RNA sequence: GUGCUGCUGUCUCCCAGACGGGAGGCAGAACUGCACCUUCCAUCAGAGAA
DNA sequence: TCTCTGATGGAAGCATATCGT
DNA sequence: ACGATATG
């Protein structure tokens, strides 16, 4: 299935709900300690400080006698065998508990005929009742009836608790253990440590479900704002909860099937509705304030099997054979920077008006009609002063170091010594003086001149949309990617002067780091919504993008895979396949004449090749996305650099490693 | 609702101390702008910086 | 030596089937 | 037809 999650914020919460949650938790931890106990064997449990506690045997022993297990031992052997079935460990074909809560009814609840039906069991056909098929049963069934026969399965819960809520508590802490358990089998594999749920230290979700996992609820939307009616035992408790933009003028209307159906509006800019389906909610608690966890399946937009078709026929090499498409698709190529957020060339299968030509595999040609660059500078002062502002901090922390270094050692090495007249003191922009009491207050004032510039930076930065040219605010912009660089490099000068006095602190820059890793994550938002936006006004329906998993790029700020995987994940919800293209010399080679050209270094949008021997100039980013666009039609068809290695007589022998070098060289 | 995301006034804590920096609490003023699947867990590494 | 990511994982975000009234 | 478990 397909998620999407959100929270709401709910004010006034009653008593009856909060002592729902603390006796949640509370038994959920004692399920935790339960079922590892159970296991029978040690472990090392994780506190709230970091200390680590090998819990012993006896721990389990009498832990297990307080449950109700007076002789864990005699049935040592049905216990383990039970809790492991209880973690999914068994085979996951005939499954004893194909949901580990359903294992509540046979453990806790006295007088359970869990483990003697039949009726949901495949040999069950009509076309009889007598039809017994209990010598089949799985081992953890079996162990389960036996333990009950025995007498002392039923523990003594810690609090009394409706079955219904006993097993959203079985849920959570069997997913925990199920968690923990996996990466405990990859620690010996190598050749784990266990944290229990807390109230407010480490939370799980108090779900409640409408088909026996927690207790039911009944949501309902009035005026602008939901209303979460959870069927406590004790009563019904109502709970409205404050409005969201996220869940905007909503309106739900119970379905056949146990769900709620939401129809609301996400975004401002249009008035595209939004729907999805709501079957489980969950309740969390963090800083005293109680959230509920909205998470909906939605229904992904639907995908032409042509375009499947298509994708597959592109994506492989030249020396294999796949059905062309034969329809009329739609491909865009993009590549990403930082200066431009990004460049796009949009073509049309069978079309070809006065644009630049492309051929395409096994077809005509191709002429790119829409091309364009998105994102970049918003104004040019702006950019220059965060540049400026980082070069500084940069070269104010370079400084700052070698400062320290003279005022104690009182001489500088020449190599230090050149360093420092010569870059780094214009660099930081500070005059140099040899008293060293003084100098350090010289520092503070050049220090407290940067962090002034730098508010006025963030409050202009904050300004752009809060002023009457507010419409002219792009998307996304370059701008981004420079407050960044400058937010980190603004971190190192203060993480630096802080600690000058040195010949700790357990908050420090926490501020600055929020504000880092939150504006990190809207830059990434923000430039997806933006190639998806492109994509989808083109109508296209494939995406070549330029593979970047292959200072001033984009791999000093995200994990190159990331934002390839996100944009992949956007651009497959909204209905489009997308495809990473291989993206070797994609800038160095004109993308008219397949030849090697001029990138210009003293300004990078300005590409060089030769036509006609009479030099022709082209933007270097349009240049990258319509070469990437052509190698992906094209499946490679034509290489610019050979790996090859010299053998004998001068007569180099190419190295043939990806199939892609294979199809082209029997081609030639 | 979480962020982009700030300003003014005032107060508290911390690190140098007399040039300064960091972390927070309330009260106001301007703003109707853009985007948003998230929760929890364990191991191993990259960074930087004393 | 210490913090903070970051990698790469792991577990999650319900549905049908009867009897009994 | 809806509630009470119980199991794919």
């Amino acid at each position: 299935p397909s998620y999407k999650s959100s929270r709401v914020l709910v004010r006034d919460v009653p008593e009856e709900l909060v002592d729902h949650y603390e006796r949640s938790h509370r038994v959920a931890a004692f399920f935790m300690r339960l079922l590892l106990a159970m296991r029978r064997e040690p472990y090392s449990l994780r506190m709230r400080d970091g200390t680590e506690r090998e819990v012993d045997l006896d721990e389990t022993d009498d832990f297990l006698r307080s449950a109700g297990c007076e002789e864990p031992d005699a049935v040592s052997d049905d216990l383990r065998s039970f809790a492991l079935a209880v973690l999914h460990q068994d085979n996951p074909k005939k499954r004893a508990f194909l949901e580990s809560e359903n294992c509540v009814s046979i453990l806790c609840l006295e007088k359970s005929a869990s483990g003697t039906r039949y009726y949901k069991r495949p040999g069950y056909q009509l076309l009889l009742g007598r039809e017994l098929l209990k010598t089949d049963t799985r081992e953890g069934m079996a162990a389960a009836l036996r333990l009950r026969e025995r007498g002392v399965f039923p523990v003594s819960v810690p609090e009394h608790l409706d079955l219904d809520s006993l097993k959203a508590a079985m849920a959570s802490a069997a997913e925990r253990l199920k968690s923990w358990l996996a990466c405990n089998q990859r620690a010996v594999d190598e050749k784990a440590a266990v944290t229990l749920c807390d109230a407010d230290d480490s939370p799980i979700k108090v779900r409640f479900g409408l088909t026996g996992r927690g207790r039911k609820f009944v949501l309902s939307a009035a005026g602008s704002r939901f209303l979460i009616t959870v069927k406590l035992p004790c009563g019904d408790v109502g709970l409205t909860a404050v409005p969201s933009r996220y869940f905007w003028n909503p309106s739900v209307g119970r379905t056949t099937s146990n769900s709620f159906r939401i129809e609301f509006t996400k975004r401002t800019t249009e008035n595209r509705r939004y729907v999805g389906e709501v079957k489980e909610i969950g309740l969390v608690r963090q800083r005293g304030r109680y959230y509920f966890f909205i998470d909906y399946n939605f229904d992904p937009e639907e995908v032409s099997d042509e375009t499947k078709v298509g994708r597959a026929f592109f994506r492989a090499p030249l020396n294999e054979s796949r059905p062309k498409p034969k329809d009329k698709l739609t491909v865009m190529g993009i590549d990403l920077g930082i200066n431009p957020a990004f460049a796009f060339a949009v073509c049309t299968l069978g079309e070809c008006q006065d644009g630049i030509r492309s051929p395409v595999a096994k077809m005509e040609d191709v002429s790119f009609d829409s091309t364009g660059l998105r994102g970049g500078i918003g104004s040019q002062k702006l950019h220059r002063e965060m540049h400026n502002l980082s070069d500084r901090c940069f070269y104010g922390a370079r400084y700052i170091r070698l400062s320290k270094k003279l005022r104690d050692r009182g001489a500088l090495n020449d190599i230090e010594a050149r360093l420092l007249e010569e870059k780094y003191i214009p660099g930081f922009r500070i005059v140099h003086i040899e008293d060293a009491d003084e100098r350090r207050r010289t520092v503070g004032r050049t220090v407290k001149e940067i962090k002034q510039e730098y508010k006025r930076i963030r409050h202009q930065f904050y300004l752009r949309y809060h002023t009457s040219k507010r419409d002219r605010t792009e998307l996304i912009s370059a701008e981004y990617f420079r407050m960044l660089f400058l937010v980190k490099n603004l971190r190192n000068l203060l993480k630096s002067w802080n600690r000058y006095h040195w010949t700790g602190n357990p908050d420090e820059l926490k501020s600055y780091v929020r504000y880092y890793n939150n504006l990190r994550m809207d830059t990434l938002k923000k430039l997806t919504c933006a190639i998806v936006r492109t994509a989808k006004e083109h109508g296209a329906t494939l995406v070549a993008m330029e593979n970047i998993q292959r200072e001033n790029s984009l791999l000093s700020l995200w994990a190159p895979g990331m934002v390839l995987e996100r944009v992949e994940q956007e651009l497959k919800n909204e209905g489009i396949l997308a495809w990473e293209v291989d993206p070797r010399h994609t800038s160095q080679t004109s993308c008219i004449t397949d030849e090697f050209g001029y990138r210009s270094l003293v300004a990078k949008d300005t590409f060089y090749f030769e036509q006609d021997r009479k030099i022709h100039r082209i933007d270097a980013d349009v240049n990258a996305a319509i070469n990437i666009a052509r190698r992906f039609l094209t499946r490679y068809r034509s290489l610019t650099q050979l790996w090859a290695s010299l053998l004998d007589d001068g007569r180099y022998l190419v190295n043939v490693t990806r199939q892609h070098e294979r199809a082209y060289l029997e081609l030639q």
